[PDB]
């Protein structure tokens, strides 16, 4: 229906089995709600040893991805995607991914994800081949595959059929009623669906306030939310 | 030497092949610098259908991880790790991972990573079994496996043997000298190792300032850095 096609450029395409063969995303793939298609720059080399790295100009500790195989893989992905495909490069220098950012990306019917390895890719390929640079967080990884899979999983949840407000989640409880002396909050046992809703929202507001206060600043709280938060803050003091 | 052992609790242990069988982390594992050991709550069930989910008290859209199999898997991981193992739960409600946070976690010789599925896990298990809750970013995923692998990859880079300052990376260039009309910056061709160092640092400062200005506020710049940044800002204006 609103299905999604995701092209991936990667030296290690088999890593993507982690999302394509397991769990909710695995189901999404099997049911054709999500299509993940991989191209490997190694398949685009022509030398005997299938070389996919190259030396950086200016010297330096490491290597970069070799331009020609990577550029050719990217072109092959663009042609198979047709028009409308947004090309994304995953790196710490990119725009920081958050949930709003995920929902923005979810609007695309087609994405191509370029996963760098070694010390990265040539700056000119970013200029000429990449539409947007994104980061999943301010940390450095050995390759862009985990960030690419992270982004795929997050956008997948917005595809209709895949699944069944600015605050941290409330605590959840399941059997048994008592666990190491710790009891389930009575309200959750009450059946009072409206007290339960309010308790959960209050918990979310309190947790957000204690753990991630800056998140509250980006929000225009409803009257009910303002009240429950104030309550929570009174009880805390 | 300073090798690292990481226990993982997960309903989909095969996802971890993505890091254990490929690239730098795959090499780390083969060379015994990194050991990743998985326990699956499904192996700890006793009912005919190996049930690993359970209904949340208070009602709600989804399911939680069933307490008994998950708790038993966790206990089995703790006993195999011995003393000193820090137990981490991956979730959006956790402390936000960044590079400083990665280096802190890298100090642990033993970690146990608990990967939630469905709508999460019982709050009491977090209280009684989890030492620290961490998030890899402010977005929601179908499971904690990708965040756990993300954390493993990031800390792996700090294990000696695995590989070969608050700013975004500089641009890098490799062959060819001209690509779609775009030339490599002459300084990188000069061989002048000191001009190259300065150009790279200046680029990093400029990129950080333009893309992620808030990152500069957490830094005490050196005199050289202050100068190069000011230069960059003058040229920009
Ligand atoms: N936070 C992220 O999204 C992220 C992306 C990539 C990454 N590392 C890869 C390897 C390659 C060389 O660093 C470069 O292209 C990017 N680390 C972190
Ligand atoms: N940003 C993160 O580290 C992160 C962690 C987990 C996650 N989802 C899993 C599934 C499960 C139910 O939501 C819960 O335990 C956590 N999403 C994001």
């Amino acid at each position: 229906g609103s299905h999604m096609w995701i092209g991936v450029i990667s030296l290690f395409p088999e890593m993507f089995k982690a999302i394509t063969e397991f769990g909710v995303t695995g189901r999404a793939v099997k049911h054709n709600l999500l299509k993940v298609e991989c191209w490997n720059p190694r398949d685009f080399t022509f030398d005997k040893h299938k070389t996919v790295d190259d030396r950086p100009y200016g010297g330096g500790p490491g290597m970069l991805m070799m331009v020609q195989p990577l550029r050719d893989a990217i072109h092959t992905a663009k042609a198979a995607a047709g028009e409308g495909a947004k090309v994304i490069y995953l790196s710490p220098q990119g725009r920081k991914l958050d949930q709003g950012g995920v929902t923005e990306l979810a609007q695309n019917q087609k994405l191509i994800l370029v996963c760098g390895r070694y010390e990265g890719i040539d700056e000119r390929l970013i200029q000429t081949e990449i539409d947007e640079e994104w980061s999943i967080g301010d940390y450095v990884l050995t390759g862009g595959e985990l960030p690419a899979m992270t982004l795929i999983d997050a956008v997948a949840r917005f595809i209709p059929g895949v699944l069944g407000d600015g605050l941290l989640d409330c605590p959840h409880y399941t059997r048994p009623e008592v666990l190491e002396g710790l009891t389930v909050p009575p309200v959750l046992m009450s059946g009072h669906h409206e007290e339960i809703r309010k308790w959960r929202l209050k918990q979310s507001l309190q947790r957000t306030w204690l753990r991630r206060p800056e998140l509250l600043e980006g929000l225009a709280l409803t009257d009910e939310q303002r009240k429950l938060l104030k309550e929570a803050q009174a009880e805390h003091n």
